[PDB]
Formats: structure tokens, sequence, C-alpha cells
């Protein structure tokens, strides 16, 4: 429940897990956005395309190959999704569309069903450059 941090603000893994436990599960079904599939590098089902590196966290169940497709939760699809996760841990309204509020820079990836936490990613490089796992 350790403290994650993208270069910028915190995030509170309970808030990063439980900000998004209301999260509807699903890509991208939501008032506002968020949360989303998060390809991670993919294209939808297979692997990276030749000349690509995914964010790598640890696990063999976020590194796995994603099975997305036009649905976006079909049946198993165990795609990864991302979700802003403030640290206010203020419910984001995702779920309301108008108005919308600022998302985030850090956002919780876990893979579906199962919310298989695997961390926070950010550009941690300046601003907004390349995408990489928070360091907890």
């Amino acid at each position: 429940a350790v403290t994650w941090t993208c270069g910028g603000l915190l995030y509170n893994q309970n808030k990063a897990e439980s900000n998004s436990h209301h999260a509807p599960l699903s890509d991208g079904k939501t008032g506002s956005s968020y949360p989303h599939w998060f390809t991670n590098g993919y294209d939808g089902d297979g692997k990276l395309p030749k000349g690509r590196t995914p964010i790598k966290f640890g696990k063999s169940d976020c590194d796995r190959p994603p099975k997305h497709s036009k649905d976006g939760n079909g049946k198993t699809d165990h795609y990864l999704l991302e979700f802003p996760t403030f640290p206010d841990g203020h419910d984001y309204k995702f779920d309301s569309k108008k108005p919308k509020e600022n998302p985030g820079p850090a956002r919780v990836i876990y893979t579906y069903p199962n919310k298989v936490f695997c961390g926070i990613i950010a550009h941690t490089k300046e601003n907004q450059g390349e995408l990489k796992l928070c360091s907890h």
C-alpha cells in the first residue's frame, strides 16, 4: 500500500487501486472516458510490432499479450486498462461526461478482469515524453 509516485504527485496504492475499484470495468465506457484499454504498446491482440518497448511491471499477466477487440470487454479479453487515479482521493468524475475535471499524468494500470494492479504509468522524462512505470 506504499505511496506510488510518478515524478510530480503522489499516488497511494490504496487510492491507485481504490480510486479505480469504483471505475467501471470496461475499455473506455464512462461518461468522461477513463478508464480505457492500454495497448501498452500492442496493436490490439498480437504482441507489440517489430520496434517497440512496453512498460515492464514484473507480472506475467500484464506482460502477457492482451485480448482486445471491437467491443472492449467481450469474453475474457485480458486487455490492460489504465485509470486516472488522483492523490486527493476524490473519486474523479470519470462517470460524469460534463462537467469533466482535468486528468492526471499518472494512472493505475491493471489487467482484466482481475485488476492485477501492475503499477502506475507516467512520463517522468520532463512533462510529456516517453511513458514508463512509476517507482514504488
